[PDB]
């Protein structure tokens, strides 16, 4: 067990191993507080996140367990990994607090799309890396569910990592009105049309790719209905085949109330783009999720010819998510989490 030291940073007690120095506040959502630190064992600048109220309800205890299981599994160059996890508790009986340690991310994709000039070569490399990371995530039957520019870290060498997996966190207030939290979501999840699957993440990649090519949000809806009208003007209204797959009768009645529209000409929307980029966007931005290109198929598309290496596009170890259907008490979720903290082995 390392030695721990205590300090108060903005109304919060932090108790951390001596290896982590020069802690300074960086942010705080409702899920925890974050400090930047220097990790003297590795020489990395790191983010230290202290969870807030991790075991306050069954829903909260299960979310804590879910986040720690996911972060411990993800071992890929284009996905955030877990550098460390610790608790100052010396036993299960005094266990209350969880701290997670990752590499400190500087810029996101929002800090390069808005304020920089991207060539076709930059777009090929950035989207290649997102798809390499997604092949790995999808091979574990994990859905990200929240891909958008603010969840993609990028360095000065244009190297990219996926972060901030959807832990089923987002509220109705957060998805209301003229908000980036909804502009990248697939229409079947935005409007609860049907049981969704991993194809939702490829819709989000299409929206991101379009925005790197034009410098403008593809579907900046003022609300759910405005955003659906923007989507159907580009891709066309649904045919009888997709309408049969929509489980809500009211959702089907509403769609049928709209005048029919054909798919637009993507070369006339993405004026001057690489024709191979236009072709790949037409294969991602398909309304019927069964017919979208997969991550593994997209890596083999001719747009990525200068980066594609089928011997360096790895898949994940198997991921057991059977806990998701399990009914447990707060203290049972808390014991499972404690075991995952004490069994952690750091990366090489
Ligand atoms: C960093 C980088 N390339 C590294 C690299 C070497 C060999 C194979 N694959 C990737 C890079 C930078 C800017 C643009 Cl626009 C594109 C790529
Ligand atoms: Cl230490
Ligand atoms: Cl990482
Ligand atoms: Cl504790
Ligand atoms: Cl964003
Ligand atoms: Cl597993
Ligand atoms: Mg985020």
């Amino acid at each position: 067990r390392p030695t721990f030291y205590r300090q108060e940073l903005n109304k919060t007690i932090w108790e951390v191993p001596e290896r982590y120095q020069n802690l300074s506040p960086v942010g705080s959502g409702a899920y925890g507080s974050v400090c930047a630190a220097f990790d003297t064992k590795t020489g990395h600048r790191v983010a230290v996140k202290k969870l807030s109220r991790p075991f306050q309800s069954i829903i909260h205890a299960k979310r804590t367990y879910r986040e720690l299981r996911l972060l411990k599994h993800m071992k890929h160059e284009n996905v955030i990994g877990l550098l460390d996890v610790f608790t100052p508790a010396r036993s299960l009986e005094e266990f209350n607090d969880v701290y997670l340690v990752t590499h400190l991310m500087g810029a996101d994709l929002n800090n390069i799309v808005k304020c920089q000039k991207l060539t076709d070569d930059h777009v090929q490399f950035l989207i290649y890396q997102i798809l390499r990371g997604l092949k790995y995530i999808h091979s574990a039957d994990i859905i990200h569910r929240d891909l958008k520019p603010s969840n993609l870290a990028v360095n000065e060498d244009c190297e990219l990592k996926i972060l901030d997996f959807g832990l089923a966190r987002h509220t109705d207030d957060e998805m209301t009105g003229y908000v980036a939290t909804r502009w990248y979501r697939a229409p079947e999840i935005m409007l609860n049309w049907m049981h969704y699957n991993q194809t939702v993440d490829i819709w989000s990649v299409g929206c991101i790719m379009a925005e790197l090519l034009t410098g403008r949000t593809l579907f900046p809806g003022t609300d759910h209905i405005d955003q659906l009208k923007l989507i159907l003007r580009l891709v066309g209204t649904p045919g009888a085949e997709l309408l049969k797959k929509i489980s809500s009768e009211s959702a089907r009645n509403y769609i049928q109330s709209l005048a029919q529209m054909p798919k637009m000409n993507f070369a006339n929307v993405f004026i001057g783009a690489n024709p191979l980029a236009v072709d790949l966007l037409e294969k991602m931005l398909v309304l019927d999720s069964d017919k979208r290109i997969t991550a593994a198929q997209a890596l083999a598309h001719a747009y990525f010819a200068q980066y594609h290496d089928p011997d360096d596009e790895p898949v994940a170890d198997p991921y057991d998510q059977s806990f998701e259907s399990r009914d447990l008490l707060i203290d049972e979720w808390k014991s499972l989490t404690y075991d995952e903290v004490i069994s952690f082995v750091p990366p090489p």
